[PDB]
């Protein structure tokens, strides 16, 4: 269990001892046996250290190079680069989830990386270690894009090789710089629409967790891909969606509007232009509904997110699935012979209209409007109003306790209170209600605790969140156009077939098995000249 | 910021008229008052027997917490900082009017330039 | 060499550094006895002086004091069992850290006066997070849970017994024959009961303690709070066993005391503190003055 | 509630004790 498997070798290589290690494997001593237990699982609940459970995985994590170099050389026994744990991480997996994002780690561990590649493909050309998945069946690459690595994700996207001999394991090309100006030539080989999973679609669909999801679209290849998707055939699928959105919630709005007032429901189809037009949106609208409706069923399914998480990433999806919902209600009640639909029906359409604010993530000066009214309303005021209704239904109870003998009913003293609360109420102290000194006392406490003590409180709770997220307005803009621009992709899979996502498809090296390589590519320029 | 108050002020307030068809008479009326709650000029008088007063209620509530708290002080949060931010710089914001004013009333006149001397010598 | 401290990197460094000196040679001169444990007239070891009077150098140096040295064990505090790698399990003495006399670190960091410079950033030390955290999750965690539960059945009680007041007459009130009636009376009782409690708990705190007048609300404000609800009902009832229709008017003020002092239990979790604290400063410090 | 040294006096000491631990690998 917590030893199991774990020898003298261990514990010798962990000491950065030179020569001990050696002799382990010099006696015949095996590398390729691993040592499994509670201490060496990822485990947060007790302390432990994941650095792989092969002993090469174990030297390669604990920054030893040469003795790692020198087992991957070993005559007597060479540790294998592709083993596999019981978990699936095999040693890229390892140094990836290893990292802990610092300039000195990151480096660290890119600087190994690249060794250890280099190393192995020297050995064995035939096999390419980066396509081998854990368990879960993400690449060493999806591991650093899901798990927040940012510097092994840039690292990777961005790997250039001048080696002459290793040049298919470079990632990104330079086709030429001519001067400041240098064109370059990026693989996307696994970026956009390669498996289940691929960075783009790992990094739009993080649970909000991850640290650098923010900055993790600021790396070259996937701004200049995102950019590239957006002005090429997503923007006017997007207008097109707003247009018919737009379109609909004026059409749910003028039936709505007249709606017929005379009987109970249904209303026979009354023999006019008129009746046969509000029947057209009748029916428009509900067919609106069904399509919300099976649109958000099928996100929940693909999706599936946690419950805590359910309306910390997903609050839009949230809101069209209700919308949808109060509509499928009303419509059921029509069809049931109540007078009550148009109670859900109101719902359903302010809903639909402040839903617009849905697509005010298109725009990069009108997005923090929609960003803020949702933090705002998750943050602040929810937890806010449990600090408000004690005070409320304290002091509701005691003034009418107080005057039992405005303020009649509970629910009136709730209302009146209320309105004291955002300075709507009157101190009229008119009626001779008893005990009226003690009713002045209370009232004027109420006002003075919540009026301009907890009102004001939130009010400056709220200017601090308004204050935090509008200072970074770009990052907040960038990642929803990221997700939109994956939602429009995967809506159509022909959008995505004619989309030609890979800037082009070309074979600009050599593997060294001798048969020429075609991957695709992405052409991009930059400017640095300070360098010279 | 009217662009993200209007769709909220319409949606609410198509809202509202379609609830009680059956101050809120017309879409207007409804437009002015709820404009007034946003601004804090409106009184919840929950008076006169609409039909579903509950729906009512729970609709002009949600307005007023969500336009007259939330929406009104994030516009008044955002001039804030407009105000601090060029409230910081007046020295920089006044010099450049100035030129301006000056380059436009020596354009005015051309023998004002002409007997002005702007050389000095 | 405890109180001498200034609480600055270069001070603390040193007068650490001459305490392990003089320890060390008074240890090699003197096994048989220990220095540690002779109090001064308050009757405070020097770690429980550097502890009570914010001399976070001295107290955290003394905490994790680690001697290396073969002959010089016993002075360590700490002890490092293994370190497998960034790993590395440890031992803390904890000899005087809890229950350990009439005073203790923990005890006396917690009681300071406010005055204290370090009090908020002395429980970062090591074994003391790490104990009140595993008190925490151990069995306090429960009990405060069970606290608050009784003190929420408690208020509802007192909000269903003073929402049913009888209006006629003047009180005291004759027992009426009835399953409501009933009811109200034990509601009356259970009421009454928690205000005897609570006066008690007030009395015997303010006995322990006896805070200075002017530090009586700078960290007294919920004790405070609670005597000052448990007072309004103990007059309440007074008043009702005096034949004067006048105990409402002490009742009211009690029972929105009572349902505003749930705040205190706010204390309880991370996120929901601050407004707790909030109101309090904002309530003392500002609109006061 | 263990002990852990050998007093100087030569009897054994026994004192109360609760384990941490720590992570910190930057100073290797
Ligand atoms: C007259 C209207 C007839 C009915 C049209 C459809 C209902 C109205 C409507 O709302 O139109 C829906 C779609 C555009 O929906 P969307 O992609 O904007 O929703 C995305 C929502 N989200 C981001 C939360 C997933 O219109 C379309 O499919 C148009 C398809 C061709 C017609
Ligand atoms: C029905 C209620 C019957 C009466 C129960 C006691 C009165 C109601 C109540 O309020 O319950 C009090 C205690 C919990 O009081 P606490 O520790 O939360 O007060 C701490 C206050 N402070 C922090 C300011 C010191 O409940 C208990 O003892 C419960 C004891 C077993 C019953
Ligand atoms: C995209 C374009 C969408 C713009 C659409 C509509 C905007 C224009 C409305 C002007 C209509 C005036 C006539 C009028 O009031 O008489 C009505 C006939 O009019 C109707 O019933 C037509 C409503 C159906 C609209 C669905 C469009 C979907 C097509 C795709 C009959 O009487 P009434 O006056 O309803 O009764 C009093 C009702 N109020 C005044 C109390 C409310
Ligand atoms: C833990 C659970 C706690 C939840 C408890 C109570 C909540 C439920 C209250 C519903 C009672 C309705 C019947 C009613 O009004 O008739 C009353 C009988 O009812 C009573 O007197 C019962 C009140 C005692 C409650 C103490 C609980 C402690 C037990 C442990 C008699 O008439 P009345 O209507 O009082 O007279 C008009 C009074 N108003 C309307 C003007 C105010
Ligand atoms: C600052 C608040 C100043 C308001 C004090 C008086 C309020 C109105 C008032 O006096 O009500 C009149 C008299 O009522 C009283 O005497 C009650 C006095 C209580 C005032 C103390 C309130 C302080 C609470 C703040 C927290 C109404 O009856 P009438 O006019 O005597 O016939
Ligand atoms: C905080 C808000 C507290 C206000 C709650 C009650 C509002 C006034 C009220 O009860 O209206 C009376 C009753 O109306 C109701 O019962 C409606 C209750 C709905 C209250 C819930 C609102 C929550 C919305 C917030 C977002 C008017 O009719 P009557 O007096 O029964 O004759
Ligand atoms: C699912 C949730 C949270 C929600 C659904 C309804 C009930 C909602 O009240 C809330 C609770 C609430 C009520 C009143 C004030 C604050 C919060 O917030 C929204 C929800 C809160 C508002 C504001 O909605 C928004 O934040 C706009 C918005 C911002 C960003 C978006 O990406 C977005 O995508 C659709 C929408 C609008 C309502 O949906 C609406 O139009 C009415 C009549 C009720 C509002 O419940
Ligand atoms: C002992 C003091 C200071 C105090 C006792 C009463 C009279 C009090 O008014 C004050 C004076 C006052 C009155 C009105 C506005 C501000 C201040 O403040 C509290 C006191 C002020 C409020 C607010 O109380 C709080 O701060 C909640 C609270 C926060 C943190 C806590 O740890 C806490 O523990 C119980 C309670 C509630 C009252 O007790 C209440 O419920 C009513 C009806 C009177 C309020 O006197």
């Amino acid at each position: 269990s917590y030893y199991k498997g774990q020898t003298a070798l261990h514990i010798a290589i962990e000491r950065r001892n030179m020569t001990l290690v050696t002799l382990l494997v010099e006696n015949g001593a095996d590398v390729q046996a691993a040592a499994n237990g509670d201490f060496f699982k990822k485990t947060k609940g007790r302390p432990g250290f994941y650095f792989g459970e092969l002993p090469l995985s174990l030297a390669a994590c604990t920054n030893q190079l040469a003795i790692v170099k020198f087992l991957l050389q070993n005559s007597w026994q060479p540790a294998d680069i592709s083993a596999r744990d019981s978990v699936g991480n095999t040693v890229l997996h390892a140094l990836v989830e290893v990292a802990d994002n610092t300039v000195d780690n990151t480096k660290f561990v890119t600087s190994m990386y690249n060794e250890i590649l280099i190393l192995g493909a020297k050995l064995h050309p035939t096999l390419k270690l980066e396509e081998i998945t854990n368990r879960k069946g993400l690449t060493p690459l999806a591991l650093a894009a899901s798990s927040g690595k940012i510097g092994v994700l840039a690292y990777i996207l961005q790997r250039e090789i001048h080696e002459p001999e290793c040049r298919h394991l470079s990632r990104k090309f330079t086709e030429w710089a001519y001067g400041p100006v240098h064109s370059s030539l990026y693989d996307l080989s696994c970026i956009d629409t390669c498996e289940k999973n691929s960075v783009l679609e790992v990094i739009a669909y993080s649970s909000s967790e991850t640290p650098n999801r923010h900055d993790m679209l600021l790396v070259e290849p996937l701004n200049r891909l995102l950019q590239d998707k957006w002005d090429r055939f997503v923007k006017r699928i997007f207008y097109f969606n707003f247009f018919v959105y737009c379109l609909y919630m004026i059409i749910f709005t003028a039936a709505a509007y007249y709606r017929p007032v005379e009987g109970l429901p249904p209303y026979k189809l009354k023999n006019t232009v008129g009746d046969y037009f509000r029947v057209t949106g009748e029916i428009l609208s509900v067919s609106g509904g069904v399509y919300f409706f099976f649109r958000g069923i099928q996100y929940f399914l693909q999706r599936r997110p946690s419950l805590k998480s359910l309306f910390v990433d997903s609050y839009s999806e949230i809101l069209f699935f209700v919308q949808s919902l109060f509509m499928l209600v009303s419509v059921v009640l029509y069809f049931s012979q109540r007078k009550e639909y148009v109670a859900s029906m109101v719902f359903s359409l302010a809903m639909g209209w402040t839903n617009m604010l849905y697509y005010t993530r298109g725009f990069q000066q009108m997005g923090i409007y929609a960003v803020m009214i949702e933090k705002m309303i998750l943050r602040d005021l929810c937890r806010f109003m449990f600090v408000y209704l004690v005070f409320l239904f304290g002091f509701s109870t005691a003034v009418v306790t107080l005057i039992e003998d405005s303020y009649n009913s509970l629910y009136s003293t709730c209302l009146e209170l209320f309105k004291f609360t955002i300075g709507m109420g009157d101190l009229e102290f008119t009626e001779n209600y008893d005990f009226k000194a003690v009713f002045i006392i209370l009232l004027l406490a109420y006002v003075i605790l919540t009026y301009i003590l907890l009102l004001n409180m939130l009010i400056a709770l709220m200017g601090e969140t308004v204050n935090k997220i509008a200072q970074e307005s770009k990052n907040i803009w960038k990642l929803q156009r990221a997700i939109t621009i994956l939602d429009t992709e995967k809506s159509f899979l022909k959008c995505m077939r004619k989309a030609f996502r890979s800037g082009k498809l070309l074979q600009v090296g050599f593997t060294p098995d001798g048969k020429d390589d075609y991957r695709w590519c992405f052409r991009v320029d930059e400017v640095n000249w300070t360098t010279w």
